[PDB]
Order: structure tokens, then C-alpha cells, then sequence
DNA sequence: TTGACTCTCTTAAGAGAGTCA
DNA sequence: TTGACTCTCTTAAGAGAGTCA
């Protein structure tokens, strides 16, 4: 809600519930043929979630409030960031999950970054592989590698050039 | 259904058709601290585009012949690729360009491949630069660096571990 | 047969808000 | 107040199809 105050106490309510999701281990790659391990905080797949949580879709859910006999309401992973900046260079700020890991709600997987940067991590090689992002992946992305393309540059006759 | 000969007459009226649109030289990132070079064939902003062009979206144009009184119609960067295979690994494959300029129309910035794989060539380091893609970038990808993410991860409790 | 418009849709990373009990 | 559902929307890489003269 308006107060820093009870910003904070929903920053901290939203970190006391998903303190108590199972933790999950997950084994990563790193780039460079280096593996790591992260350990996920993931909101069950079915209600009941956890207090304040609710499902609005198959990998979405809303963390919400009654402050102020009001019902305040975010989008569940953006609750970290509500001191933040909400846009960056006239883009808005999304919650951006560093163990592409959807389900997870660890504030330790994730940044506060536009939707193209999030996207980006997707084909980043990783911390050991040559991630250059300046809050630095946790993982390669999971679609890193060569690709699967058909058909590569080519004409029939002679008018274009490279 | 339109045999061999008439899709490769479909592809040579495409190429002769935009092999006259306006050649733009642009200086393009190669990665590792270099320039090169592309040369766009650039459809033009506004009607008339060309002859069987036509424009279905801000930055979407489509490519339409009448052969034996039946009425075609494709995706303006999809002729190139009519001989292909239109899917791999259970992905539809989508006209991709290599120099990031959606009006762009050369055949050598083209390639075919599933939209993920599209999408990945944004962020890449580039054909100089550490690029993997098999079917290998004209250039740095766009949207390639250090981001600028807003906000880290970061917890205001001890809930969590990495 | 052709040009120049019109409309809506796909994908996978993300969102806001309403209906009931 | 809290829970468990419902719906549609945003973005930026890409699409198919209709109307009229
Ligand atoms: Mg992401
Ligand atoms: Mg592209
Ligand atoms: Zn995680
Ligand atoms: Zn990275
Ligand atoms: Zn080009
Ligand atoms: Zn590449």
C-alpha cells in the first residue's frame, strides 16, 4: 500500500510465506561445462498456495493484502521490487526469473529488469560460459546452443549480396 | 496444388521484384570489437511497395500471384523458403532475419528457422563476437550487453538461500 | 489479376482485474 | 478477510485471411 512502511511489512509477509515452500534442487548449467545447483522455492502446483497467494493462470499467480480495509494486489514475483522503479527507459519492469524456474518465488532468483532483458536470459551462455549481463546469470539459459534452423541464407539468382 | 515449377516461378518473380527495391548500406556490430557491413533490400514505407506486395501490418507485408485463376498469398519473407520443410522438432518454422531490419526483403539476410531461434539471434555476441549458431549471424545481435536491470536479487530476511 | 487497405492470430517471457463463497 | 477460481492484456519476434473495385 502508499506507506514505506507497509510496503516493507508486505515485502516481508510475501518472504515469510514463500520462506515456507518447499525447496527445490535444481542442477544447472553454468557455460563452460561447469554445473551448479540452485535451490527453488516453488509454490504448489494446487490450492491452497500459501496465505495471500492465489492462481490467475497456469503458471501465473497474485499475491494480495487487505490494507487499509482495501485489497491490494501484485503479480506474485513482483512483490520484491515494490521500492523499485516500475519502468526503465519508458519499458516497463518485469520480474525476471535467473532459474527460469516459473514456479519458483526464491527473491534470490530473481531481478527487476525490462521484458527484452528477460527474454535475453533465455540464450545466455551462462556465468561460466561468457554472460555479460551486469546482474549476472545464475544459469546458461535453458535454449543457449546452435539451434535447429532449416534453411540458411540463399538465393536463386544473382541480385542481392550479403 | 501448385507443382515444383510454379513455386520456383513464385520465388524468381519475388527475387526480380525485390531485387529492385532500394539497397540500403548499413554498418553493423560484428562482435569482438568489429564493424562490417550489410546490404538491405528495403521494402518501401508506404504503398506502392512493389509489385505483389502489400501491406497487412505496420511491419508485415504479404506476397500474393494469381496462377490458374486461383488467388496465393504468403508471408512477404516466407517465399524464399516455399521448397523447405515448414516445421522441425514440432515448431512452425518463421522467416528470421539475420540484419535485424523487419523491412529488409534479401534473401541472404534470411534464414528458417522455429521462432525461439529467431528470437535468440537478438542477444547474440555476433559472428566475431562467440556466436554458436549453426547457421551463423550476419551480426551482433541488437539487444546484445550488459542490460540494465533495474534490481538484483535480494532478500530483506534470512528466508533464503541461493 | 491486382493494389491497398481491413481484420485477427501465434509464441513465450511477462501482466491487471472480476466473480463467487 | 481470505481463498479459489474466472477472464483478458503486453511485448516484439513472427503469421493467415477478407473486402472492394
Ligand atoms: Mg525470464
Ligand atoms: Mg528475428
Ligand atoms: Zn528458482
Ligand atoms: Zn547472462
Ligand atoms: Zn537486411
Ligand atoms: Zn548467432
Amino acid at each position: 500500500a502508499l506507506t514505506n512502511a507497509q510496503i516493507l511489512a508486505v515485502i516481508d509477509s510475501w518472504e515469510e510465506t514463500v520462506g515456507q515452500f518447499p525447496v527445490i534442487t535444481h542442477h544447472v548449467p553454468l557455460g563452460g561445462g561447469l554445473q551448479g545447483t540452485l535451490h527453488c522455492y516453488e509454490i504448489p502446483l494446487a490450492a491452497p498456495y500459501g496465505v495471500g497467494f492465489a492462481k490467475n493462470g497456469p503458471t501465473r499467480w497474485q499475491y494480495k493484502r487487505t490494507i487499509n480495509q482495501v485489497v491490494h494486489r501484485w503479480g506474485s514475483h513482483t512483490v520484491p521490487f515494490l521500492l523499485e522503479p516500475d519502468n526503465i527507459n519508458g519499458k516497463t519492469c518485469t520480474a525476471s526469473h535467473l532459474c527460469h524456474n516459473t514456479r519458483c518465488h526464491n527473491p534470490l532468483h530473481l531481478c527487476w529488469e525490462s521484458l527484452d532483458d528477460n527474454k535475453g536470459r533465455n540464450w545466455c551462455p551462462g556465468p561460466n560460459g561468457g554472460c555479460v549481463h551486469a546482474v549476472v546469470c545464475l544459469r546458461q539459459g535453458p535454449l543457449y546452443g546452435p539451434g535447429a534452423t532449416v534453411a540458411g541464407p540463399q538465393q536463386r539468382g544473382s541480385h542481392f549480396v550479403v
